[PDB]
């Protein structure tokens, strides 16, 4: 149980991410780039501010929030979102809303794997990173 969020993680595998992005409405080309990328995600904490830094990908991002507190974000595929992240039993639950629509991204540490599961409507993807 030193297996906590804080850290850097290296992409390992992916399942169904193509159809999850189709569901989000991401363009054919941006989907291409997202499916070849092998991102590194670094999560850090300072006081009560969490910073998720996504690197080694086609467009690097960085998002800082407090749990329970609404934030704005322009995503890598250029949506203008509203978000609320909360935490429960080790799982960070992110509800991201834009133009009437919603996706839920959940992240949980499993033995130095970070497992990120994204759902929108009917469609789920799982991505697995490993502790760099
Ligand atoms: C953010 C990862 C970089 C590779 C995909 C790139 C950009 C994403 C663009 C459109 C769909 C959003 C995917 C990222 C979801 C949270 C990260 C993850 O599932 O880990």
């Amino acid at each position: 149980m030193c297996d906590q969020f804080v850290g850097t993680w290296k992409f390992l595998s992916s399942e169904n991410f193509e159809d999850y992005m189709k569901e989000l409405g991401v363009g054919f080309a941006t989907r291409k780039m997202a499916g070849v990328a092998k991102p590194n995600v670094t999560i850090s904490i300072n006081g009560d501010v969490i910073t998720i830094k996504t690197e080694s990908t086609f467009k690097n991002t960085e998002v800082s929030f407090r749990l329970g507190e609404e934030f704005d974000e322009t995503t890598a595929d250029d949506r203008k979102t509203k978000n609320v992240i909360t935490l429960d039993n080790g799982i960070l639950n992110q509800v991201q809303k834009w133009d009437g629509k919603e996706t839920v991204i959940k992240r949980k540490v499993m033995d130095g794997n970070l497992v990120v599961e994204c759902t929108m409507n009917t469609v789920t993807s799982k991505r697995v990173y490993e502790r760099a």
